[PDB]
């Protein structure tokens, strides 16, 4: 199932402003985006999904200066994901995501709420306190989540594209990042190719295993 | 059904060692770690997967510190992965990886190779001399292919656990690595469940929607 799904899935380079997404398969993008495995259950990430003209707009004005080639893919595709993640991890944002485990069922006792709070302030303590690469840390979570949600909308039968080739700073501006303590980091949109899209008929190259793989 | 891939998908806290997987699924797991996508594809990663005891053994090594109680996941599992990073991006790489587009036949005429080439020296130059985060942008695409092999290996049947509490210094003298020009990040082991895996018993956690997503 998988293996073919990921052997023909391919970044489209144009959209078509028509094919929208099922209301339903609308309501499972938002399902990958939480369900994706996280450092503790960290999930230190925030994500703002455009589904209007209006919000694909706003964040197209991104792909300005040396991204004019990736706006059209902001603006013609029908949903729009934007990957953010912390600037810090405070300590009640941390108290949440126990909390939240409590109530869903995940301790008997106690005791073991106390365990994972601190098996948490652990990981926690030892980047954002030793190391000081909790910025780091915490944004190569969301780029798992890209991996996990690039994949998804491939098998849902979408169309997408990841990219970094836009200017952070002002999508921080648009929708106020900095002020809410976020920063944009990728920009998946999801729809359907155009065949204006040279991608969908270039055949995938990769390097070959003997330079990528060792096995022991 | 992948939306139920990512709702059954979990952590597994221990494995069966008797179970290991089919020749078909050990071809497998080449290729989701292979035809993952990348930035500019520049695939900046190199992958180790221990399929004998003794392979296993030394990658083991990693957890004796204080992380022991994540050893015995690296010891039962059948094929054991860690990836890892390049320490720094080579002219050369970008040199390989564009040549093997040549030589797969994405590129009609010769322009449109160097165009693509020095598009990726566009981004390549921007991180390496703009940006200074040479490290950390190849360490984020392989978080991504850790993302893509996760609910690859969950669709595939497969049972596999993301590991982060490992001694990425010892594993790395342990196979003579950065001498190499590359870094351990993550461990995953896939394999088989046993009995003694209570994760796969509780009930999945996440934090809501109203307080991660925002709908424009
Ligand atoms: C998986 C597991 C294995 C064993 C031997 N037990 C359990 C759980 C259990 C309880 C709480 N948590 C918190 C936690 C969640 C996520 C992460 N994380 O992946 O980050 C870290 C920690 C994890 C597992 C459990 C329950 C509910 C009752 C009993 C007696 N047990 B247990 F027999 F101690
Ligand atoms: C993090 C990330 C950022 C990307 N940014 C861009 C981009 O800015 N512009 C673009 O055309 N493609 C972008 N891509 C697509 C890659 O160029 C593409 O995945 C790679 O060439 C392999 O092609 P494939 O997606 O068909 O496997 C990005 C991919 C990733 C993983
Ligand atoms: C990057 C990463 C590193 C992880 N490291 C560990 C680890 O060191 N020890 C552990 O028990 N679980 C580890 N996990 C598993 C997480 O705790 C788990 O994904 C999270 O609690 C959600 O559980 P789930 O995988 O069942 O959805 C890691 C997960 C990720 C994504």
């Amino acid at each position: 199932d998988i293996i073919s799904v990921a052997l023909k899935r391919h970044s489209t380079k144009a959209f078509d402003a028509s094919k929208k997404l099922t209301p339903e398969q609308a309501e499972q993008i938002k399902t990958l985006l939480q369900y994706s495995p996280s450092s503790t259950n960290s999930q230190p990430w925030h994500f703002i999904v455009a589904s209007t003209e209006e919000g694909k707009a706003r964040v197209a004005k991104s792909a300005a200066g040396n991204y004019v080639f990736n706006e059209r893919k902001m603006l013609d595709a029908s949903h729009v994901v934007v990957f953010c993640a912390k600037t810090a991890m405070d300590d009640v944002w941390l108290k949440l995501v126990v909390d939240q485990e409590d109530a869903d069922g995940r301790f008997a006792t106690p005791e073991a709420k106390a365990a994972n709070d601190k098996g948490r302030k652990f990981f926690a303590d030892m980047h954002r306190k030793d190391l000081h690469d909790d910025a780091e840390w915490m944004a190569k979570q969301v780029y798992l989540n890209v991996g996990n949600f690039l994949l998804g909308v491939a098998a849902l039968g979408l169309d997408a594209v990841p990219i970094e080739g836009f200017d952070a700073a002002i999508l921080d501006a648009e929708f106020g990042l900095k002020e809410k303590g976020y920063t944009s980091l990728v920009v998946v949109p999801v729809g359907h190719h155009s065949v204006e899209d040279f991608n969908a008929t270039l055949p995938k190259s990769r390097l070959p295993q003997n330079i990528t793989l060792t096995e022991v």
